[PDB]
């Protein structure tokens, strides 16, 4: 009966009653009559509301001028301008100069029973000294760095010391082929790059090592290569290019001052696969990024300093840039590396690392609630006593999974927070606020400060009014954490994002709004495919089967399948085109089947 057939009979549930009882704070929020006032004016008058938001979250060097100018259509977006600041500052000295003892991260190895805890203080002297190093071997402001690295605290200290020199980290998902680390460090034309001699996951051991190696022998420009000894394992050494992280850090002060940087400086460069193939280096900048990542980690989820926050996505992805590492630590709070997987030792990691670490909120993708949830619920008996918000991001989390995540895991207790957003949006958009916002399962709710949803005609591109409306999502005006450009080509940014419908920003998703303005989210309607997790290209599957020489036509479709059109062997050769995909792309990219 309804155009948004999702929606139909779909009843909202409220934030859980124990939520306020159980909360260790007061809220951020009085409840939705405020958000609604606060959106209201963020949409009105983004210049007032942005302005006081901006100056209650993050600290400047100088002051900001003006809050926006530009616009959609011009791609010409710029926020606070005027205005200095570094982002090391904000995510680690002033909470060290405040608080040095406080705890800031929370390394979880892939073995039980190791890590450690490590307070503000201990952070600014490791993103220092590690800054100290790339300054020595000639990395200046505004330079890349390429940064190969598992979840382990080390990252965080690479990300932060680039900021803090002002130079544009430019991570690069620890499980990608060589050939993929290649092209994305070529086209940031790094001169340095951080990587370790091994990563252990799952109990496996990954030679990244080996695999820069490959890459770089097709990278001239990089001059220096900073290892970290992560499993001390006998690794590949080229003397005059690469160095140990221990021996040189150990060389240099426990302090460096943070470079001066404008707030629309780049801050970091994060590849992601379109529809074209070729990996877009989608560029932020920092104050607009970071006054993002802060109100939504505060509003969204609901974060206090004394929380400790847990996100389960990797630093290879935005999720990683946005939440493992600035929002949590622009808001002084704890965040905690998780190295493993969630079924190593067994399918009970997760939570078992939340009882222990008293985790209060935690952030994970359908796709390993799935595989949890196939597990059996016998794998869970964990008390999670502080466990208040449970997020969700990459897909719609479906009816049968939302309630075995509000009933198995979260035990009634904790608020579900579906957050819709992208790579592009630096922070969430659409998303219910933890501890507010009532939920439909299935849907991402409502817009978030500043975010004015509109819902277009496909083919008309004309704006489609009022309630229980489909078509293509697009926001009608600009957004402090909106990315800037594609790296080197602010053409196909302006063509991919801004001239398909021209007044407004273009998704690439197709979306509802139901009969109370709840949005749903259908997917992409271009060639992007999201699959376990991951946002793959087909047209890049299908440019790694044509590579192969009995492969002339191939064709990718979405679990992606590829049927190519060829040969006397084909048992045998559905294994050299599946390790063809894995050389151009990473394990992650082979296909389900090889189709002839």
């Amino acid at each position: 009966l309804p155009v948004v057939v999702e929606a139909h009979q779909v009843d909202t549930f409220d934030v859980p009653g124990v939520f306020y009882e159980n909360h260790p704070h007061e809220p951020h929020l009085s409840g939705m009559n405020e958000y609604n006032q606060l959106y209201q004016q963020s949409i009105n008058d983004p210049d007032t509301f942005w302005a006081r938001m901006a100056r209650d979250l993050i600290t400047f060097e100088k002051d900001f001028d003006k809050t926006h100018i530009g616009t959609l259509e011009g791609g010409d977006n710029a926020w606070f301008v005027g205005g200095r600041l570094n982002a090391s500052f904000n995510c680690v000295d002033r909470h060290a100069m405040r608080d040095p003892n406080k705890v800031a991260i929370i390394y979880e190895a892939d073995e039980p029973g190791h890590g450690r805890s490590i307070t503000y203080a201990e952070l600014l002297k490791e993103v220092s000294r590690l800054a100290w190093v790339m300054k020595s071997q000639g990395v200046r402001k505004g330079d890349t760095v390429a940064i190969y690295l598992p979840m382990i605290p080390e990252a965080i200290f690479a990300l932060l010391a680039c900021a803090r020199i002002g130079a544009i980290h430019s991570v690069v998902f620890a499980g990608f082929s060589s050939d993929s680390l290649r092209d994305r460090t070529l086209d940031a034309r790094s001169k340095f790059i951080i990587t370790t001699d091994e990563g252990k996951r799952g109990g496996k051991v990954i030679g990244t090592k080996k695999i820069v190696d490959e890459a770089l022998k097709q990278c001239p420009d990089v001059t220096n290569c900073l290892v970290f000894k992560r499993t001390g394992a006998d690794v590949p050494w080229t003397k005059g290019r690469d160095l140990w992280w221990h021996e040189e850090v150990d060389k240099y002060p426990n302090y460096l001052p943070a470079e001066s940087m404008d707030s629309e400086d780049p801050l970091f460069l994060l590849y992601t696969s379109g529809s074209t193939g070729k990996p877009k280096g989608v560029m932020h900048t920092t104050a607009g990024y970071l006054v993002g990542a802060a109100a939504t980690g505060k509003y969204v989820f609901d974060i206090h300093p004394a929380d400790r926050f847990f996100c389960g996505g990797d630093v290879g992805w935005i999720t990683g840039h946005t939440y493992v590492v600035y929002a949590p630590l622009l808001l002084g709070c704890t965040t905690v590396v998780f190295e493993s997987t969630p079924a190593y030792p067994n399918f009970s990691r997760y939570w078992d690392v939340i009882e222990k670490h008293k985790v209060t909120q935690f952030y994970v993708a359908p796709t390993a609630l799935r595989l949890l949830k196939r597990a059996g619920d016998h794998h869970i008996n964990h008390e999670m006593k502080d466990l208040r918000i449970l997020g969700s991001v990459g897909e719609p989390i479906a009816a049968e999974v939302w309630k075995w995540y509000h009933e198995v895991v979260g035990k009634r207790q904790a608020h579900i927070v579906d957050t819709y957003w992208q790579t592009e949006t630096g922070s969430h958009v659409i998303t219910p606020l933890g501890g507010i916002t009532p939920t439909k399962p299935g849907s991402a709710s409502l817009p978030f400060f500043g975010i004015d949803p509109v819902i277009l005609d496909p083919v008309t591109g004309a704006e489609i009014p009022g309630n229980d409306v489909e078509g293509i999502l697009a926001f009608r005006k600009p957004w402090p954490s909106m990315a800037r450009t594609v790296w080197g080509d602010h053409k196909r940014y302006m063509d991919t994002y801004l001239n398909v419908y021209k007044g407004f920003y273009f998704t690439g998703d197709g979306a509802g709004r139901d009969h109370e303005g709840y949005y749903w989210i259908r997917g992409r309607v271009d060639d992007v495919v999201n699959v376990s997790g991951h946002r793959l290209s087909t047209a890049e599957i299908e440019a790694a089967l044509i590579e192969h020489h009995c492969v002339a036509e191939a064709a990718v479709v979405g679990a992606v399948h590829a049927f190519v059109a060829l040969n006397d062997n084909r048992e045998q050769l559905q294994k050299e085109l599946i390790m063809q995909v894995r050389k151009s792309i990473g394990p992650f990219a082979a296909p389900k089947v090889v189709f002839v």
